[PDB]
């Protein structure tokens, strides 16, 4: 059945130290801490430590390990990075790049007027560019997320937004659990079809999440009713004071016909100029890899 083969990603648990908890995960408590020599020319690094509770069986601890391993394949500045693993011995761990600000959704709800500035067009274009960049990288690497949502993106100390670690199981498909209707494309709801295009659809919804400081998409309607609405050409409303240009993107990512929607590279291409100066140096888009 299940088995985990140790590899070069292994790290000595003596190099890892946990200061405090960040939050409960699917397999157990997630902590914050420090790891030595997990980054090039970096003696120590602050990291996120995912663990599995003692109550966990072998299969679970192994499943935890094989799931975290999907991230071994990826290396993008705009995708949260795996830094190591501790499979040998009890407190099965996984060391991840630390995103001090949490998931994008929680970060957006945090600016809720209920005293910092909301996000300005400039700020939003940045997050969108970063998210689109990590998605273009992933799609370029034959992977279809299938569960892109603000809650699945993470925010770094310097406010850089990245795509959180994911699970997996031709184009590989991510996604795990009961997929949420409010982020699904019409063709996904109708035929169960997932593509780079339906990832773009979901992208438009997170732009809408951003623009609404994370309101519930199709708020007021049941998922059951959303299923039909969306399949019927129904779309989300233009947020109260949403920048025209921002809503333009949304509308294009929401073309009923998948082929009519832009790719993440085309999304980026059309907003790259409104990106920060550093983008050119860290982006997949401007990387040698993109071609
Ligand atoms: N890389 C990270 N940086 C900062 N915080 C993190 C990080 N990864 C997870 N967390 C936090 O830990 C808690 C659990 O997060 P969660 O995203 O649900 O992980 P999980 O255990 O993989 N389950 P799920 O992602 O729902 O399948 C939350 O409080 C997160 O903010
Ligand atoms: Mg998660």
């Amino acid at each position: 059945a299940d088995v985990y083969v140790p590899d070069e990603w292994e790290v000595a648990r003596e190099k890892i130290t946990m200061s405090r908890e960040l939050g409960q995960g699917s397999f157990g408590m997630v902590y914050e801490g420090v790891a030595k020599g997990v980054v090039k020319d970096e003696p120590e690094t602050r990291v996120a430590i995912k663990t599995v509770n003692e109550a966990a069986s072998m299969r679970e601890r192994i499943e935890f390990l094989n799931e975290a391993s999907v991230m071994k394949e990826f290396n993008c500045h705009h995708v949260v990075r795996l830094l190591g693993v501790v499979s040998q011995g009890q407190p099965t761990l996984v060391i991840m790049e630390l995103m001090t600000r949490g998931d994008l959704k929680s970060y957006l709800r945090s600016l809720r007027p209920e005293v910092l500035a909301p996000p300005s067009l400039s700020k939003m274009i940045q997050m969108a560019g970063e998210i689109a960049d990590g998605m273009a990288y992933l799609n370029a690497n034959k992977f279809v997320h299938r569960d892109l949502a603000a809650r699945n993106c993470m925010v770094a100390e310097d406010f850089t937004v990245k795509i959180g670690d994911f699970g997996m199981t031709y184009y590989r498909k991510g996604g795990k659990g009961l997929l949420p209707v409010r982020w699904m494309s019409p063709e996904s709801l109708k035929d169960g079809v997932f593509t780079t295009y339906s990832d773009v659809w979901s992208f438009g919804v997170v732009l809408w999440e951003i623009a609404t400081l994370a309101e519930q998409p199709y708020q007021g309607l049941s998922n059951e009713q959303v299923l039909r609405f969306v399949m019927e050409g129904g779309l989300l409303d233009k947020p109260d004071n949403c920048p025209d240009m921002l809503f333009e993107l949304m509308r294009m990512c929401w073309q009923y016909n998948p082929k009519m929607r832009p790719s993440f590279l085309e999304i980026i291409s059309s907003i790259k100029e409104e990106m920060e100066p550093g983008f050119r140096e860290v982006s997949f888009y401007y990387s040698e890899e993109n071609k």
